[PDB]
């Protein structure tokens, strides 16, 4: 079996993506994140405390005659920007662009933080990292993926995320006509729980390519792209006006600027992030000072290749024996 489904920015900044996701009988539609940071399948709900929804559609498991309450089961997340959620468990029918799984453990949320409570865009999050990281208790539950694959034509999925346009993705299969030039594969570590890979160095703009080894994670569910400290100084020092703001909590740089270019390397090739790619608009309403796409990962103890690095890039999460990650131009 196969599965395809349009991702979508959910503003004019490309903040994050929302894929619609069918789940239970009769199927009630609600419009996921998705991510390879993280394992848990957790939706908006009708137990969702009522003062923390705000504009999400949910889903109500009393509604669905698929839906079987998993008997003890809570979940409780913590996401490395600082927001939360948990809840309990029912196990019910989830699909995605024409793929099923049946017994899916969707995580209903009892509590959101204030975040979630203010992205109206997102219902929910559908957890693409390895099932080890997966919060259930006590009997940990498994990704959507891992459930699907032994079913699926080829044990992968892939993320096509558009620059300020429609994406895709895809389960089972690669679709070849989705980008150009060949997939170089690279080898991953599952250590963590994370699609984390060790890319061979970088460039700026039409400077010299820096061989150098920065392991970090493929990321849908980040936005940003987060390097080493001397990487990124050395991209920003490159944009007349930019600098770390310590009060913005990042580098920041003049909305008038046009900036360079970003190159990463994976194996012996390259992948291009457009300069445009890298801008993420003012400060605050109104302000010229503009926020930069590239940030330094010196707080957050891991480098993370988020949305900005990916959306230049046709990704292949291997799930094969031994898991890999596949990256092509595009
Ligand atoms: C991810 C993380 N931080 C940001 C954005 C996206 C977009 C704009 C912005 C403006 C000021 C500070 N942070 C951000």
């Amino acid at each position: 079996s196969t599965g395809s489904a349009t991702t979508t920015p959910i503003d004019s900044l490309d903040d994050a993506y929302i894929t619609p996701v069918q789940i239970g009988t009769p199927a009630q539609t609600l419009n996921l994140d998705f991510d390879t940071g993280s394992s848990d399948l957790w939706v908006f709900s009708s137990e969702t405390t009522a003062s923390e929804v705000d504009g999400q559609t949910i889903y109500t498991p009393s509604k669905s005659t698929t839906a079987k309450l998993l008997s003890g089961a809570t979940w409780s997340i913590s996401y490395g920007d600082g927001s939360s959620s948990s809840g309990d468990v029912y196990t019910d029918t989830v699909s995605v662009g024409g793929l099923t799984v049946t017994g899916q453990a969707v995580e209903s949320a009892k509590k959101v933080s204030s975040s979630f409570t203010e992205d109206s865009t997102i219902d929910g999050l559908l957890g693409l990292a390895f099932s080890t990281l997966n919060t259930v208790s006590p009997t940990q539950q498994k990704t959507f993926f891992d459930n699907a694959k032994a079913s699926l034509d080829s044990p992968v999925f892939t993320a096509d995320l558009g620059y300020h346009a429609p994406g895709t993705y895809n389960f089972g299969f690669i679709d070849t006509t989705a980008y150009t030039g060949s997939i170089t594969y690279t080898a991953v570590s599952t250590k963590q729980g994370f699609w984390e890979w060790t890319s061979t160095g970088y460039a700026v703009g039409s400077g010299t390519f820096k061989s150098t080894s920065i392991d970090g994670i493929a990321d849908t569910g980040t936005t940003l792209l987060y390097l080493p400290a001397t990487v990124v100084s050395a991209y920003w020092a490159q944009v007349s006006g930019a600098k770390s703001s310590s009060s913005v909590g990042g580098y920041v740089f003049p909305c008038s600027a046009t900036l360079p270019s970003f190159t990463f390397g994976v194996g012996s090739a390259r992948i291009v992030i457009p300069g445009d790619y890298i801008d993420f608009g003012p400060i605050s309403t109104g302000s010229s000072s503009c926020f930069g796409g590239i940030q330094s990962s010196a707080g957050i103890g891991i480098n993370i290749f988020g949305d900005v690095a990916l959306k230049a890039a046709f990704v292949v999460f291997n799930g094969a024996t031994t898991p890999t990650l596949g990256f092509a131009s595009k």
